[PDB]
DNA sequence: ACGACAGATAATTTGTCACTGTACACTACGCCTTTTGTGGAGATGTCTAATATCTACGTTTTAACAGTGGCCTTATTAAATGACTTCTCAACCTTCAC
């Protein structure tokens, strides 16, 4: 061993609006860990893979975030902030953008899910719901490894002019 | 007396020559033995490199398959089908109608 070392494991900090899927993507990246193999060291199994897709049906149980609570160092009560709070309605598919944010924090807000939500209030864009050069939709933001759309490799900080 | 002068005289050798005894008569280096150092095969003993044989050293290569790892979304309501469960399985009397 290591003499004076304790078990430790690549952390990242989550941004202040950041999605959980977004933030288990950087963390798996991170660790260079698949979907399957975060779920499988929490414990969780598949769950994950499922999550990172914004499948909600069961949303995130108090018991599975405190268990990916015990290998993020993120406390139970901060992952439950990247999620929709109480009866916020959001929607998985159309993964929305924007772009303006981006060049300020290279994250997914979860609140560009929301149903309630169509324009960026500090901004004051129209969030993208796909590239708007090539009109590619955005993937699942655990994937948004390149920050650029993956067709036509436009930046998303560059989109930031395409909006509205 | 003895012996001592010059010369006699009985030896001594030098030289002749008639006589005779003998070889020439072909007939020894030759017959035979032993040793002996040099020499010619010719049976026999001497003893190796080497071109294998003759397995093993074990060392690669295969394929079979075993184990790890990633992925796989989840909910409601209706329908069909197959099943399960539960419940039920009175009876005598009155009244008004020919
Ligand atoms: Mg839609
Ligand atoms: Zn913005
Ligand atoms: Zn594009």
């Amino acid at each position: 061993e290591a003499p004076d070392v304790k078990p430790w494991l690549f952390l990242i900090k989550p941004y202040e609006g950041e999605s959980l899927s977004h933030f288990l993507g950087r963390f798996r990246r991170a660790n260079h860990l698949s979907a399957s193999g975060l779920g499988t060291l929490a414990g969780i199994g598949a769950i994950v893979a499922r999550w990172e897709r914004f499948h909600f049906n069961p949303r995130p149980s108090q018991q599975e975030l405190e268990a990916i609570a015990s290998v993020v160092e993120v406390d139970a009560q901060r992952l439950a902030q990247m999620l929709p709070p109480a009866g916020v309605g959001m929607q998985h598919e159309p993964i929305r953008l924007c772009g303006a944010c981006y060049a300020e924090s290279p994250c997914h807000r979860i609140e560009w899910q929301y149903k309630s939500v169509w324009k960026c209030d500090r901004h004051q864009l129209k969030i993208l719901a796909k590239c708007p050069n090539c009109q590619a939709p955005f993937k699942m933001p655990a994937l948004w490894e390149d920050g650029c759309c993956h067709r036509c490799r436009m930046p998303f900080a560059e989109m930031a002019k395409l909006q509205k």
